[PDB]
């Protein structure tokens, strides 16, 4: 084996790390030291292969289907690492949907599918694993906002509730922890080019640009991104380390914005 | 009797105590026709309804449960048949459970997002169509400072006030062209019965039920001006909103909270 | 009439949001000294359309980059109307360069009447105010106090930082009958905004200034309509009355939704 | 073999306190540094060599930031020595604390001067090299009172928040080039420019006691209860000028304990 890196015997947990960039944030932890468990919604043929990806990097990587709607496999979730690697030491509350739509027609299970899993999961995962963090005097806890959780976009009224609440629930936990050598943030990506972001690209060009993609994709961009360029998903991993690492050991209670200075305007 | 707000019909849900009555009150005294409501019936509903129609008034009064999509519909409802259309809608309704995060019950988590944070977004929903047919409207959701900062122990109730925000925030974007505007209220701490039990709660564990101390202690940890806001003074700022100055605010906060945010 | 008998200064009252801010201060039942930067032919009709709500109306010229003229301006208020009241600290200027070429004397400027002209007329105001137990301080910022724009560097920082000067204001004086806050307009169509509406007319619009005004506007501000003077005066109005007793340290954003997006 | 190896840093008031402690962990991740202070001091080699323990180039200039010519002189003198001027660090700052009501007129010049002008100098006169060589970073040392008021700091306060306007408008000037504008905000950190404080609390309120005062001056305002440290303010200056920071721009990067959080 190699030199221990900044992470090395960390166990972390990314919830929908089987794409996006929750496996973003699933490598670069690996890549800084950290074993990884990797979760999504349901069994895909995939997952062996993500797997192998992420342990590519030389550490503890395992793999566990849970739906984050369901606070029992939740809790089956956070007892599987337990069980197969050790004490949740960093939780990454990442998995999350969107759904694009004036509030006058928004589907009323589609506002509550959005509250209960880019809000009220982060809830229940944190509450499952800040008994053991308080009890080991150490824990990290980074929830995935959004510039969405700063200020609003039309048509997405239920993810930017979801999303500012995210922020205020980050706010409380990190008071709630403030003397202790637990921490929790949150980190605000602006657009990122994932499968959640191409489909609204699909709506748009079909809508307004014939079905041309290239256009779509500048005009999407070039609406709420000043840099007119994407973020990473190795960008917000990156972030995800820096929070996790010794030098973020006082920031609490924040968040780390890597939106190409969509909130700065 | 020309007043700012004459004829203007409201709706303020939550608004047989505390912060719900004195914005009733206030925009009844700018001259709204208003609609108040409360979870259930009470024996008092009609002395309530009463005080407000003191200021020369239409008043009515509806009992709705706002967690209860059916039941929003049919405050609305009863609010066209009544009155007319809803052209003031007051999202007030709410409520509190203080605890640490480990051991929040995860019934009361879910019962404070619904109606602190998912009853409005109802209750704009079947609003809004209306609105948009008659030129006019004011959503005007009432946060708190809680909505902008945390503090600890209230981690579903700054979780939701700080949603509620975000939706108020989308609600101007998409109506920013129209004369419809929504805005959200962020007050400090109002001493109504939501605050008090709270003190109650710090004077037994902390101070021997003293009340008056612990009273003193709740303020000054939070509140820089070391006295209550007023449920009046939110009123006001209600009636400011509602108001022709305020046609072109849209999205914002408007925080009365004795400095709490500003430090 | 809410403020009757108040005495308010409005700095920067001649023309655009100070005048507006003025007219509804008076129309509320305030006392008025009008402020510019110097003497005009139009003063008199100025004063005349204040003046017309029945209350005292003063004018008085000073330039409020020079302190000794901001003590001028609270003198002459005190010997004409009586102890100043109501403050608001409105005179403003911009300049729009990218940061590179931003001259220093330009980005000096910005910095002293924006935001340092404020801390003087505060200064020389307060000690009154919490003589009698009340006061309304009530500074103009801007959305540009609260996010960025190209090419406004000085600015952005001179309306964030009377932001700052506001909280520390308000919180210095939090338990007492003195309120400090900001109001912070988008874009109102007055001779600040109309400059910069010919330049970008000349430069991108082949002198339209119709096209001009609204691709100016769009860019920015989510209602695609100006903000009004009367609205910035009754945002004045509203926090200068009891309503707003224990509204503190804050800001008041009347922008047409920009900078909620 | 470090992520910044081959960068060249200027870092202004990096003879004290936080600067010298972003010099260090600057250094530390292979960036070339120059430092400086306010004047000439007996102490700055041994600074030099605190900041050179990690194989690095590391130079001293003495100059006063408030003097826009000194402020040139100090990037020249960068420009001759290592070379570009690839990461600026506008941290040299001062504090006053007074009410309002008598605070010095002197004294808030020069703290707007010092704590917003002069970098917003120091950018004018560096941007152009970024721009041609197509990359740089601007980091600029604020604090929590750019984004939230105390009693007793107005100048501050305004300066603070002022810093964080210009930021965002860097930001955006540059948004599409290689180059960003961030901010860093710390809270409490146990400098000399804290310390002084402290002590003078102690003297006026607390007999004397530098632990009851400590102990007071943090709980008011740090829920933490424990200062952030130089070295932390260091690392996430590291990490905006690294590469996973390329599109982090025109933001706050708060590292306070919780003071903004509540
Ligand atoms: N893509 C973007 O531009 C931005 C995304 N975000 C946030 O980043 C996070 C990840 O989003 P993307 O990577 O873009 O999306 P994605 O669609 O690529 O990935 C979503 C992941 O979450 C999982 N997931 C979905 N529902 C789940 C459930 N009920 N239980 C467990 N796992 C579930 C999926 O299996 C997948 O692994 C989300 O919270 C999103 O809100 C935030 C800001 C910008
Ligand atoms: N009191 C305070 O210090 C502050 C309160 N607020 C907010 O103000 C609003 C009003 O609170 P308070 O007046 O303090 O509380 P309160 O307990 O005095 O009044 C709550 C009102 O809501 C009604 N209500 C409760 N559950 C309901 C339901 N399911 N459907 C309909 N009505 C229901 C009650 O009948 C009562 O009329 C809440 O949204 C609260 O979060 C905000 C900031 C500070
Ligand atoms: N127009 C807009 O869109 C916005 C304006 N503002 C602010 O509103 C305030 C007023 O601006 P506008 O009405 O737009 O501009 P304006 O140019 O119409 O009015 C400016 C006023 O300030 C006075 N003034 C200028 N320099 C002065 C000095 N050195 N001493 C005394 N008085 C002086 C002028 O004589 C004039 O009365 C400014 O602070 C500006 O930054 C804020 C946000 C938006
Ligand atoms: N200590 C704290 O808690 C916090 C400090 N800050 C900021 O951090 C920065 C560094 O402050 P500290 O390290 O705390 O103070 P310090 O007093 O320890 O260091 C000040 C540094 O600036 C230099 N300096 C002062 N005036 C100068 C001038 N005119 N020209 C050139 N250099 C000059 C000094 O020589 C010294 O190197 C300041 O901008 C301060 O506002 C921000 C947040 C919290």
């Amino acid at each position: 084996s190699g030199e221990k890196r900044v992470l090395s015997g960390r166990v972390a947990v990314v919830t929908g790390s089987t794409s996006g960039i929750g496996l973003g944030i699933a490598m670069r932890l690996a890549m800084a030291g950290a074993d990884v468990v990797l979760n999504g919604r349901r069994q895909s043929p995939e997952d062996s292969a993500i797997v192998e990806k992420v342990a590519a990097y030389g550490t503890r990587v395992r793999y566990f289907a849970a739906n984050m709607k369901d606070r029992a496999q939740v809790e089956a979730l956070i007892k599987f690492t337990e069980k197969e690697l050790g004490a949740v030491e960093i939780l990454v509350n990442n998995a999350g949907i969107q759904h694009v739509s004036p509030v006058e027609t928004f589907p009323s299970d589609k506002w509550d599918e959005i509250i209960a899993l880019n809000l009220t999961s982060a809830f229940h995962a944190t509450q499952l694993c800040l008994p053991s963090m308080r009890q080991r005097g150490w824990g990290r806890i980074i929830n995935i906002a959004s510039v969405q959780g700063l200020v609003g976009s039309m048509n997405k009224s239920a993810y930017c509730a979801a999303k500012h609440g995210l922020i205020g629930f980050t706010k409380v936990v990190a008071l709630e922890t403030a003397t202790t050598g637990i921490t929790c943030n949150a980190i605000c990506p602006g657009y990122v080019y994932t499968p959640l972001v191409e489909e609204q690209i699909k709506a748009v060009a079909e809508a307004k640009y014939g079905g041309d993609m290239e256009a779509a994709t500048q005009a999407f961009l070039c609406e709420k991104q000043p840099a007119k360029a994407f973020v990473t998903v190795e960008q917000v991993g990156d972030a995800a380390v820096f929070l996790a690492s010794p030098g973020a050991d006082m920031i609490r209670g924040t968040t780390i914005t890597v939106d190409g200075g969509w909130v700065a305007q």
